[PDB]
Formats: C-alpha cells, sequence, structure tokens
C-alpha cells in the first residue's frame, strides 16, 4: 500500500534525482536559438499609498469606470491605472499596449524599483546562457547600452554581420544607438489592497511601451543570415508572435511576419534543429488559426489552460474548450491528444497552477525529470525573483510539492496505466505528469512561464542525447 505521506516522500526523491539528472545533461546541449521578443522590464512593487494618490489625482471616478469598461489598449493615464486596479481586482496577469506618448512620459516618471531583462526570448536567454551555461543565440530587436547590460555574463550571443562573415558576440559588445523597449511591470502580492479592491492572487499588470516587438521587427542577421545562425544550434525556442493583428492601419498584414517565420522553420527543419513554440494567448482569431497551421513544422509546443482552450475553440471543439478552461485535468488530456491528432507535433508541454503535463510521440523518464527540473526552476524564480546560479535552483527542493496535485495523480492511475510514477503509456504516445512546487510568497511573477517551458525543453533534450 502507497499512502499520501509515502507519496509525498516519493516525489521528494524523484525531485532530487531529476535535479541531478538535469545538471549532468545540460552541458550536452550544443546551442539554443531564441527569438523573437527581447526587451527591458521595469519592475515597480506597488504601494497602496502611492497608487491611491495617483488614482485620486487623475479622477477616481473615471478610473473606476475603466475597471468595468476595460479598453483594448492604453490611451490615457486613467486607462493605465484602471488597467492596474482591474488587474488587482481580478488577481489576473494582464498586458496592455501603450499608444499614448503622454502616458509613456507618465510611466517613466513614475519609475521603477528594479530593471531586468524582458520579453520571452530575453528572459529565456538569461536563464539558458547565464544560469544553465548553454551557448545561446538570442534575437535582440534593439540593443542600446541599457538593454545589452541586462544580459548576465556567460555564453549569450547575438549574431552580427562583419563583411560576408557572420560573427557571434556578447550583447554588451554589439551595443548600438537604438531604442529602449520598456515594459512597465506592476507587481502586487496576495491581499494587496487599494481603496476597497483587494487582490485574490499575486499578479502583475504590464504597460507595454514597446513598438518593435509589437510588430515583430527582425534584425538583418535573422532575415538574411538565418541559415548561418542555424548551423550553430541544436535547439530553437520561438515566441512573441501572439502580438500579431490581421490588419494594420499601414496596410501591412500578419502574413509579412509569418511567411518569414515559416522560412525559419523550414531552415531549422533542414538542419534537424528541434524547435519549441510558446503558444501565448493570441487575441486575433485569424492569426491564432494561422499559428495552429504552422504547428506541424515545430517539434514541440508549450501552453497553459486558456491557450489550450483557445486552440480547441478554433478547430471547432467548444465543449472541450470550455472544460479545459474549467481546469478539468482529463479534459486537458483529451485536448492535448486532439491537438496532437490535428498537427502531428512530437511534443506538447502543458502547464497550469499545481501541475504540468507533457504528451510526446516518443518515450522515456527524461520527459518526467525535465518537468521536475522545470518545476524547481519555476519555484526558484518565484522565490528569488531573478536567477543567477544554477545552485539557487537547489533551494527550491525545500518548497513543498503541491499536495492537491499529488492526490490528483490517484485519479490518473485509475484512468490510465502508469508504468512509473508520473509516467503513462498510451498506444503511440507517452504522458508525463508532475505535481509542482507553488511558492506561497513569490518575490516576482514575471517570467515564470518562460522558465517552465524552456527548462523542460532543454533539459529533456540534454537527457535524451544518447
Ligand atoms: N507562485 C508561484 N510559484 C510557482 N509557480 C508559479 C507561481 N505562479 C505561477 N507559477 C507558474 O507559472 C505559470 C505562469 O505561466 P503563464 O500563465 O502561461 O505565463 C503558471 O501556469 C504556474 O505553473
Ligand atoms: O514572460 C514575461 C514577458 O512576457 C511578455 O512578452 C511581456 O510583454 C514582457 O514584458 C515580459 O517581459
Amino acid at each position: 500500500k502507497e499512502s499520501l505521506k509515502d507519496r509525498i516522500r516519493l516525489w521528494k526523491r524523484l525531485y532530487v534525482n531529476a535535479f541531478e539528472n538535469a545538471l549532468n545533461a545540460i552541458p550536452n546541449v550544443k546551442g539554443v536559438l531564441l527569438a523573437y521578443n527581447t526587451n527591458i522590464d521595469a519592475i515597480k512593487y506597488l504601494d497602496k499609498d502611492d497608487l491611491e494618490k495617483r488614482v485620486t489625482e487623475i479622477g477616481k471616478e473615471k478610473v473606476f469606470e475603466i475597471i468595468e469598461n476595460p479598453p483594448e489598449k492604453i490611451s490615457s493615464i486613467e486607462e493605465l491605472l484602471g488597467g492596474i486596479l482591474r488587474s488587482i481586482k481580478l488577481g489576473k496577469a494582464m498586458e496592455w499596449f501603450v499608444e499614448s506618448e503622454e502616458v509613456r512620459r507618465y510611466l517613466r516618471e513614475w519609475g521603477w524599483d528594479e530593471l531586468r531583462i524582458g520579453g520571452q526570448a530575453g528572459i529565456m536567454a538569461n536563464l539558458l546562457g547565464g544560469v544553465y551555461r548553454i551557448p545561446t543565440i538570442v534575437h535582440v530587436p534593439q540593443n542600446p547600452k541599457l538593454q545589452a547590460e541586462l544580459f548576465v555574463d556567460g555564453p549569450i550571443y547575438v549574431p552580427v554581420f562583419e563583411g560576408n562573415k557572420l560573427k557571434l558576440v556578447h550583447p554588451k559588445d554589439a551595443i548600438a544607438e537604438e531604442e529602449e523597449l520598456i515594459h512597465y511591470i506592476y507587481e502586487f502580492p496576495r491581499g494587496f489592497q487599494v481603496f476597497d479592491v483587494q487582490a485574490p492572487r499575486e499578479n502583475r499588470f504590464i504597460a507595454n511601451a514597446d513598438d518593435y516587438n509589437a510588430r515583430v521587427y527582425m534584425r538583418r542577421e535573422f532575415r538574411e543570415g538565418f541559415e548561418e545562425i542555424t548551423r550553430n544550434v541544436e535547439l530553437a525556442i520561438i515566441s512573441g508572435l501572439q502580438v500579431l493583428k490581421e490588419y494594420y492601419p499601414d496596410g501591412t498584414t500578419y502574413r509579412d511576419v509569418l511567411d518569414r517565420v515559416e522560412s525559419h522553420l523550414n531552415i531549422l527543419n533542414r538542419y534537424n534543429v528541434k524547435s519549441h513554440f510558446e503558444f501565448a494567448y493570441t487575441a486575433n482569431r485569424r492569426v491564432r488559426e494561422a499559428l495552429v497551421e504552422l504547428l506541424p513544422k515545430f517539434t514541440s509546443v508549450g501552453l497553459n489552460e486558456v491557450e489550450l482552450a483557445s486552440i480547441m475553440e478554433i478547430i471547432g471543439d467548444e465543449e472541450l474548450a470550455k472544460e479545459v478552461l474549467e481546469g478539468h485535468i482529463f479534459s486537458v488530456i483529451d485536448a492535448m491528444n486532439v491537438l496532437m491528432d490535428e498537427t502531428g507535433i512530437e511534443r506538447i508541454h502543458f502547464h497550469t497552477y499545481g501541475y504540468y503535463l507533457a504528451l510526446t510521440q516518443y518515450r522515456g523518464e527524461e520527459v518526467r525529470d525535465a518537468l521536475l527540473f522545470a518545476s524547481l526552476a519555476a519555484a526558484a524564480k518565484a522565490m528569488k525573483g531573478n536567477l543567477e546560479r544554477i545552485e539557487q535552483i537547489r533551494d527550491a527542493l525545500s518548497v513543498p510539492t503541491n499536495e492537491r496535485a499529488i492526490v490528483l495523480e490517484e485519479e490518473l492511475e485509475k484512468e490510465f496505466t502508469e508504468f512509473e510514477n508520473g509516467l503513462i503509456d498510451m498506444v503511440d504516445r507517452q504522458l508525463a505528469f508532475v505535481p509542482t512546487k507553488i511558492v506561497a510568497s513569490p518575490k516576482s511573477t514575471v517570467g515564470i512561464g518562460d522558465t517552465i517551458s524552456s527548462s523542460a525543453f532543454v533539459s529533456e533534450f540534454g537527457m535524451r542525447k544518447r
């Protein structure tokens, strides 16, 4: 007989092993490409007193109206503060684009407490190159001194044309007189309260003041030299495409970018580079559909509940979509299988609060251990806010494993086989499952997702190398 306390012990043991497995496998990974979104994250830790004053100055009325009538993008200070309060009320990760110049000035005056690398590729770069020491090539749309220096020391590189020769240099050695792409990040803890609104869960509002990543502008090197860049890596992780709109007022379309991305995938595939897509929520239906059609060209995809559900919705499975959005684990599993049926993709990594899943056409415990590694990395990132040394991830071993997910696994054993803890066989697929490590009082919430997907993908690959 295997009880709950025994199960708690068993996961502690598998967590410890996995961390060791990952450590030994990571040095095998010979290069990762990361694209396309890199920016600056300007982090403010909200203050009740300060926030209230600001709302009050601009007009509390208008601000409170905006909480109920949320715009699509920020065009005034009211809509900014409305967006922030809304984010607090709903305890929700939100991000709105800042079109207004006057607001950008307001954002910069209001300032920040901490400056960190930003964007999905950027955050992943610091982690993979700086913490894991995997040689990393990263797309950086604009590289002024302030941008470049947020990169930690290590094998992090940007491609640069010198003659016909393409060189790989550290970002601090490719500084140009270009734009600061600032994302303003407003973190709040569980129970944060402003006026009569209290936060149910810890989250952040992001006021996105970044005109380049908005349209996915690519550097010369990536447009003209993608092939030479590709010869340098074994892995690629692609993100940032969720921003794309079907139409722009300037007559351009999403197709301009996706045709380009598809060429990249064709090149990646010609070199047998394994690629992972972060399929962030894509508001534009037509674009979401186009992204789904690209999925067969990727090796792997990462997603959460609303992402999985939004995908189910466009292939015409609304019953399943609603159930995924309701958090029903067996519905999540069916959605992953449907997605794999639709696309033939090798790997789907799903993450939510308390547990991860990975569905794969291939087999092995490496899939599970990578989920476990990533779970620790996520926990460590939440504790420390920003990661710097792989040994800091060892600290996450003492964060308790989510007890609800441990119990949930009993349900998985009854429904599916389970040949090993957290490991399920299907006829031509394997399903890995992991109870995660939820940090009660996190230092920051930005970048946790990035840490999850990239950590599982790269450590899995490393561990699977024969
Ligand atoms: N306090 C926390 N501790 C550990 N993991 C977290 C915490 N908050 C969020 N996460 C993880 O980070 C993910 C956020 O990913 P996403 O919502 O896809 O950007 C969640 O799905 C969780 O798995
Ligand atoms: O993953 C966190 C990142 O997600 C999004 O790209 C945000 O716009 C960016 O500010 C943040 O750096």
